[PDB]
DNA sequence: TTTTTTTTTTTTTTTTTTTTTTTTTTTTTTTTTTTT
């Protein structure tokens, strides 16, 4: 959509819910340490250069997931 | 009978033998439990 120059505002609701295809194919709790993070990092690397050229918005939506082992 | 005298011209190719080198990471995820 963004590369087409047609649409100008794009919304991705709850980026946390876009599971990888590999994780879907595999069983529950197999592993997939950070695969979501790798996917998200690779996505931006490819679309940042097209978003500026197409003058679009890609407002992403996120969730609050409390972390462990943090005191202060 | 006596009695020798002088060279002239090039034609043709034939066959390949041998490898030499790696190069770079990429990414987090999720809390549990009141005690007197």
């Amino acid at each position: 959509l963004v590369r087409s120059n047609a649409v100008d505002v794009i919304i991705v609701d709850s980026v946390a819910a876009l599971v990888p295809k590999a994780e879907i194919e595999g069983e529950m709790g197999d592993a997939h340490v950070g695969l979501q993070a790798r996917l998200m990092s690779q996505a931006l690397r490819k679309i940042t250069g097209n978003i500026k050229n197409a003058n679009c918005l890609v407002i992403f939506i996120n969730q609050i997931r409390m972390k462990i082992g943090v005191m202060f």
